[PDB]
């Protein structure tokens, strides 16, 4: 039983730089734990080959520290996997942070102690922490979804969930299977193809994708941006999704077709997903017209590069534009192949899996070494509700949240007092590093004055909470978003209450009401001296 100030949960950018604030810019006693073997989040699980970013590089990183923004480099528009994780365990050594953390330790329990006024957390390890904050970073793509399927038990070949993929661990010259086509598998099934001996894709819903446009910088691309990075982290702060371009306002169909054309090819041609869906027009997430116009650019780059029409009928995305925008480097081309085959689920569906792979309901086993899940995540509230979390009273956080997954202004809860989530449910949606540090900043503030101010409790009020709910459903049934079917609002695992899970304002107006809120006394929150 140590006694500490702050706990933190998890050691991805969330996590590290809560630990960062809690420690040198508030001097609290704080520890951090994270399951995984070192830092990275989601950068040390999802080691899968392709793993990409869709923030450009300079973008996807802390903005915080003026030094570390000019010392950073990166080879091209887009940042991969292992460039980010080397970014992140540079961030730990450079600020001391390794020595608050305990790796391969997951928190198993987090308890109120009414009485106390503390939380008592458990670890796998035995080891008991008692904390007068709890920090939870956990993660909101970081609870893995996969699925059982009839006979998956029987397959003797090897089974891989992408946010689980071994380091390591190549699948060249192998006969493999994808399940999954949403942002991960269509990276995964672009950079296996050309190295497995043959890849079938087992697609259920095809999705609609732009080109990535990743490019090579050169050491002097880079320095303008170091030389103009106030300003960019400027209009980042104040843009709604924070990746870098202006959001247009422009209205898609109060334009000509060719010109409606035009800005699309512009677009398709420079590259990137919310680029695409935010950069070219300003309604295609609120006007079916200006939806469909988009939509059927896409369609119709699908038909011309996949040459079979057979395979193009498989992968044409059909319906609203209306998922997480996705990109790509040569996706659709992956299915002109010869060692590709597409097997499209709703039409075909499995049967069941065998010793020596899967078979489809036309009576064909698809015979495989290996079978890749890109099956997605348990988003949002998926690492809550698999951990002991107790509030006031010891009521569970999965009785707290019976239904939907609430918050009040994405960090906090009721009846969890001195509690606060990064990347909570019911926060903004954005390139999400800027986001984490505006909650991360917001949280170390409240702390901060509830450590100068002698308050033993903060938590929101019920109400407060409720009027959050509200607002952001209220955002949310103002755009096409509700009717995309994804993980964003619940919808893709069975048994998961479909509901809103984020904010959709935009980062500007979440900061202002993040600062507002603190400006007014904390507003919204019961404060116990
Ligand atoms: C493949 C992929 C690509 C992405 N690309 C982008 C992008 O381009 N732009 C963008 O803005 N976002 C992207 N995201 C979203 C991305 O997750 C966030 O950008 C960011 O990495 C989240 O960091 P985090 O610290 O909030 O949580 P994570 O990085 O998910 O870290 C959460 C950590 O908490 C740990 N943890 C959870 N529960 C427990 C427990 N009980 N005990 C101990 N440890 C625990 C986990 O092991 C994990 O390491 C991507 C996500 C994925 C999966
Ligand atoms: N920056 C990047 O480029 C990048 C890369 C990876 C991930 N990410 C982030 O992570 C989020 C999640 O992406 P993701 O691709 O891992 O997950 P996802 O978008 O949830 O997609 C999961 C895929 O698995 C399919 N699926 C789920 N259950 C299935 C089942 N039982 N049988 C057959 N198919 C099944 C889904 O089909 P349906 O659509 O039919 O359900 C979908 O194609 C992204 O939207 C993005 O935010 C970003
Ligand atoms: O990939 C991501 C994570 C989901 C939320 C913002 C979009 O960028």
């Amino acid at each position: 039983t140590h006694t500490v100030d702050a706990v933190v949960i998890g050691a991805g950018f969330g996590g590290i730089y809560a630990v960062h604030k809690l420690h040198h810019e508030l001097g609290l006693t704080t520890v951090g734990f994270d399951k995984a073997d070192g830092p990275g989040g989601t950068w040390y699980w999802n080691r899968y080959p392709g793993a990409l970013s869709d923030t450009e590089s300079h973008l996807y990183r802390f903005s915080f520290d003026r030094d570390l923004l000019q010392e950073s480099t990166w080879k091209t528009t887009y940042i991969t996997q292992p460039e980010i994780l080397e970014y992140l365990e540079d961030v730990v050594d450079r600020f001391d942070l390794r020595r608050h953390f305990k790796f391969g330790t997951e928190v198993t329990s987090a308890l109120y102690l009414d009485d106390e006024n503390l939380w008592e957390v458990t670890t796998d390890h035995g080891e008991v922490y008692r904390a007068k904050y709890v920090v939870n970073a956990v993660g909101l793509l970081s609870a893995i979804n996969f699925p059982n399927l009839p006979g998956l038990d029987t397959f003797e070949g090897e089974t891989i969930h992408t946010a689980a993929w071994p380091e390591g661990k190549s699948l060249a010259g192998r006969r493999v299977g994808v399940i999954g086509t949403g942002s991960t598998g269509q990276q995964v099934i672009t950079s296996l193809a050309p190295e497995v001996e043959h890849l079938t894709v087992f697609v259920r819903t095809p999705q609609y994708s732009v080109p990535v446009g990743n490019r090579p910088v050169n050491p002097e691309q880079i320095a303008e941006i170091k030389a103009d990075y106030d300003r960019i982290w400027e209009r980042a702060k104040n843009s709604a999704v924070a990746f870098g371009f202006e959001e247009s306002t422009l209205p898609a169909m109060s334009v000509s077709e060719e010109e409606r054309n035009r800005i699309f090819q512009e677009a398709w041609d420079h590259g990137g997903g919310f680029r695409f869906m935010f950069g070219t027009f300003g309604d295609i997430a609120t006007d079916e017209a200006a939806n469909e116009a988009a939509a059927s650019f896409i369609r119709a780059k699908v038909a011309e590069i996949i040459e079979d029409p057979e395979t193009a009928r498989k992968l044409m995305p059909k319906g609203l534009f209306a998922k997480r925008p996705l990109c790509d480097s040569g996706y659709y081309e992956v299915y002109n192949r010869p060692n590709v085959e597409a097997v499209a689920i709703k039409e075909n569906p499995i049967r069941e899996v065998t010793a020596k792979g899967v078979v489809t309901e036309d009576g064909v086993l698809h015979e495989l070494d290996v079978l890749v899940f890109a099956t997605g995540f348990d988003a949002v509230d998926g690492n809550y509700r698999r951990i002991e979390i107790r509030g006031r009273d010891g009521l569970h956080i999965n009785d707290h949240w019976d239904g939907q997954p609430t918050s009040y202004l994405g960090v906090s809860t009721a009846n969890f007092p001195n509690w606060f989530m990064v990347l909570g449910p019911n926060g903004p949606f954005t390139n999400l590093p800027p986001s984490i540090e505006t909650q991360v900043e917001w949280i170390s503030d409240t702390i901060g004055y509830a450590e100068r101010n002698g308050v033993r409790a903060i938590e929101p009020t019920p109400e407060a909470e409720a009027e959050w709910t509200e607002t952001c459903t209220e955002i949310a049934n103002a755009t096409l978003f509700t009717k995309g079917d994804s993980w964003i609002f619940g919808a893709n695992i069975p048994g998961k209450k479909p509901s809103v899970l984020f904010y959709l304002g935009g980062l500007r107006n979440y900061r202002a009401v993040m600062a507002e809120v603190a400006a007014d006394g904390y507003r919204g929150f019961e404060v116990k001296s």
